[PDB]
């Protein structure tokens, strides 16, 4: 009977409400900046250059705003690295079909590889935590000879997971740009702003280890938020109890 | 037994890593023999318009306007009209865009057009996202199972009406057919009827839907309205896809049961 939806939706809700006004304050200011210094630098074009005019400009910036739409892309490698990105989600969106027939079989393509390699995913993920199921066993060996216990080895996955699928492939894969760009991909948002050829056979699996690894660590926050949700039911629990014995007694 | 069934995981799963390489090897081959043509065509006749371009214009600094290309192509990196036809503008971070991006990052749609250039705003999105990606995953899950419940209204009705004199294995697949039938109707066709007046041809629209809806990227009931199609339509594909996946379960064991029978007989 009871919904429950609604309460999480409106914190979702209020969530983008607040993300959008902290987004805005950080990004509109260099918004202004960065556009003033854009109108600057036609006006130094057209000033340093009359033999280009004004209105011979907008024509160069059509083409190139038309030259947006296209850009060797779609080569034998570049194509299969759009196509890993449509089963993984990722899609940074630098290239994409333009022929009806291309994207009709994106369709299709997707349709149907997104659930297939969500299987991979899964054995990748099954495979891997076994593997650190094996690493922890020896370390709840050493120093355990029990409830406070899991979080210690719940610091030592995210420690030990944060450096090599976080910190490490930034070689791989400035300081914060690295980490922007691998919680971006792996999160499977999609990182436009960025983007030797056997490089991409060992980078490419370190991709798909580590979307196995944030699909753990998402579903982690996520159960650290089924805890944090009934803590602050129980407390407005409480807070709601003896607020109304308060105002029984003061009534008398 | 205990580190005898992981022998029997790991055959199955670099199986399906083989699967997902000769997947993406045909997807490729695909996609380039349709879209190196385009390229090609299109690229041939961009370079004729720079030297189209660098003869009409002598007194044009010729090795310096790529350079301007690139500061302009640059610029496109952010949200741009670089013309002399309105020097002023507005704003991609307004108070509705930001919270159009927001919602793009928790969904991981993450259309990409928009990104965060403080680093201020980088720090701030990295924990927006790993916050907001499982909050939002609570909704569509809740949003899942209110519109499951929903749906199983609907087929307990149907699923008496037609009960003549009946197997009831067979009738589960007349509801499967008539949830797609709805769903591609309302969160595919609709919206992509809608989407091909107000903003795009046909085809263009449902895959807009597709790609949007798979994640991959004044009475004005815009963002509202149609960001709620996207919260239920992004319930509609997460089932879609997974019974997609069931398909596929039951297709991996038929071919592994049939390649079975082949190799144990060979024409006897
Ligand atoms: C970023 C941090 C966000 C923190 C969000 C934390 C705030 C938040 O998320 O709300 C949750 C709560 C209602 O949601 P609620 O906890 O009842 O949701 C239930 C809960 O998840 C239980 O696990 C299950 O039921 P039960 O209980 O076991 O029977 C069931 O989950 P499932 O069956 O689907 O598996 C759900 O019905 O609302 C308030 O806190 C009241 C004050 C509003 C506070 C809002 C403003 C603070
Ligand atoms: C014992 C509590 C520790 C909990 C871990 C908090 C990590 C928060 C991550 C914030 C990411 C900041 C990136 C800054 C990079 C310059
Ligand atoms: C895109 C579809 C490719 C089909 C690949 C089938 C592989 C069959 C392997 C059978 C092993 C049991
Ligand atoms: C243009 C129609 C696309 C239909 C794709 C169906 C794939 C199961
Ligand atoms: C460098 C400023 C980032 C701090 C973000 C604050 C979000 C609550
Ligand atoms: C296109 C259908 C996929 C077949 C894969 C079978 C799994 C072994
Ligand atoms: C932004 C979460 C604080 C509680 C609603
Ligand atoms: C980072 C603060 C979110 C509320 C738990
Ligand atoms: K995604
Ligand atoms: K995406």
């Amino acid at each position: 009977k009871w919904k429950t939806v609604s309460t999480i939706f409106l914190v979702v809700v209020l969530y983008l409400i607040i993300g959008a006004t902290v987004f805005k304050a950080l990004e509109q200011p260099q918004e202004i900046s960065q556009r003033t210094t854009i109108v600057i630098q036609r006006e130094k074009f057209l000033r340093a250059h009359p033999c280009v005019s004004d209105q011979e400009l907008d024509e160069l910036i059509q083409q190139i705003v038309a030259a947006i739409n296209a850009g060797s892309h779609w080569d034998l490698g570049s194509s299969f690295f759009f196509a890993g990105t449509v089963i993984t989600t990722i899609g940074f969106g630098n290239i994409s079909p333009r022929t009806e027939g291309g994207k009709i079989f994106c369709i299709i393509y997707a349709l149907l590889g997104i659930p297939l390699f969500g299987f991979l995913l899964a054995g990748v993920g099954d495979q891997l935590g076994t593997i650190f199921g094996k690493g922890i066993a020896k370390v709840e060996d050493t120093f355990i000879k029990q409830t406070k216990i899991r979080i210690i080895s719940t610091i030592i996955f995210i420690l030990f997971g944060c450096v090599l699928f976080v910190a490490l492939p930034a070689v791989i894969f400035s300081a914060l740009d690295a980490i922007y760009f691998v919680v971006i991909t792996l999160t499977t948002i999609g990182f436009g702003d960025y983007v030797l050829d056997f490089y991409k056979p060992v980078v490419w699996f370190w991709i798909l280890v580590g979307l196995a690894y944030f699909a753990a660590v998402l579903s982690m926050i996520g159960d650290w938020l089924r805890v944090i949700a009934k803590k602050t039911k129980e407390a407005v629990g409480e807070f709601r109890a003896h607020a109304a014995e308060w105002t029984a007694n003061v009534t008398s």
